[PDB]
């Protein structure tokens, strides 16, 4: 039920649900996922141009409130601009896009999706004749500029960001004549990679820290290690679960809630999508959050190693 306020006035409901699947996976899951989410008790929903389901999240959206379960207000829908989308004239088609898309008036949030901006165009990821991704070069200050005039029309309640770092988030904060802070940066964040300092600087700023991969990632071959250690089946997150009769991804959902994070969590899965939902019902004690706190280990579950030679790549190599 909790939300917490935006910069901008705006409120934000601190538990959020994933949409992103796979491409294996049919369209129509999405919404009939969305729509077991909303009648669980997901307030929050995540989405993205690049995700290929906004008509179906829409729907499930739109479904929700012509049966009477909820209004538009009660619902809080994020998407965002992806990167081939990075230059200003591009900013508000590509949101007005998604809309026409979902079936929507606004969105309650939109992201820059990613610091990386890639070649402009229809194609999500343009490549040249070697397969390798085609990078662009373009001032984000600009994008944000665009950015600031969707939240003017209404097209988008409140702005912000994704897989930021430090520096770029002060770069969108420096930034002459800034009218609207972003109200968030949505980042990787678990108990193997907690990111206490980033969280840190965003609390001291107004900005809210949105978790995602907080369950551990969905672990896809294509762009994830198999070899790396699997979140849920921590030992200590499974000592906690037993300890407190929850599981081991409500632990870690609600370990984000105690520290000021917004949490995600994607479930296709009807008995857990509902299940998450429960993280609202127990606290973890202080030595519960230490003994987490205590897992860190700056782990990315995304490899890119593709994007490593971007000037925005955002985490900086130990190079
Ligand atoms: N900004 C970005 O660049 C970015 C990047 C990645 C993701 N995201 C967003 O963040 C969302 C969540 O991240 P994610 O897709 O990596 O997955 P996640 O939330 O880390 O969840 C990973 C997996 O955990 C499983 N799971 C869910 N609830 C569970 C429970 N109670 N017990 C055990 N397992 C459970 C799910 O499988 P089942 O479906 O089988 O339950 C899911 O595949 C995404 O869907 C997307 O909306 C954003």
């Amino acid at each position: 039920h909790q939300c917490v306020k935006l910069n901008d006035g705006h409120f934000m409901p601190v538990l959020g649900f994933g949409t992103y699947a796979p491409p294996e996976v049919p369209r129509s899951k999405a919404l009939e996922v969305t729509k077991l989410a909303i009648e669980a008790g997901f307030r929050h929903i995540d989405s993205a141009h690049l995700y290929n389901n906004e008509e179906q999240v829409g729907l499930a959206i739109r479904s929700k409130i012509a049966d009477g379960s909820v209004k538009r207000e009660d619902i809080f829908y994020t998407s965002k601009l992806w990167s081939t989308f990075h230059r200003p004239e591009l900013v508000r088609p590509a949101l007005e896009n998604s809309l026409k898309k979902a079936q929507l008036d606004y969105v309650d949030l939109y992201l820059i999706h990613s610091p990386m901006s890639l070649k402009p165009g229809e194609e999500l990821s343009p490549t040249d004749e070697n397969g390798k991704v085609i990078f662009d070069i373009v001032d984000l200050c600009t994008t944000w500029e665009a950015m600031e005039k969707c939240k003017d029309a209404g097209l988008a309640k409140s702005i912000g960001v994704s897989n930021f770092n430090r520096r770029q988030l002060e770069m969108i904060l420096n930034k002459p004549g800034l009218k609207y802070k972003p109200v968030c940066n949505q980042v990787e964040c678990h108990p193997y990679f907690n990111r206490s300092k980033l969280l840190d600087f965003c609390k001291s700023k107004d900005i809210v820290l949105v978790a995602y991969s907080a369950l551990g990632s969905q672990r896809d071959k294509r762009w994830v290690d198999p070899n790396s250690p699997v979140l849920l089946e921590d030992p200590v997150l499974c000592a906690l679960a037993k300890k407190h009769k929850r599981t081991p991804a409500l632990i870690a959902l609600r370990y984000q809630l105690q520290r000021g994070v917004v949490v995600l969590a994607k479930s296709y899965n009807e008995q857990r999508i509902r299940q998450n939902v429960q993280v609202f019902e127990f606290q973890l004690t202080a030595e519960d959050m230490k003994a987490i706190d205590g897992l860190d280990r700056n782990l990315h579950y995304f490899n890119s190693d593709s994007f490593a030679s971007h000037p925005n790549y955002p985490y900086s190599d130990e190079y």
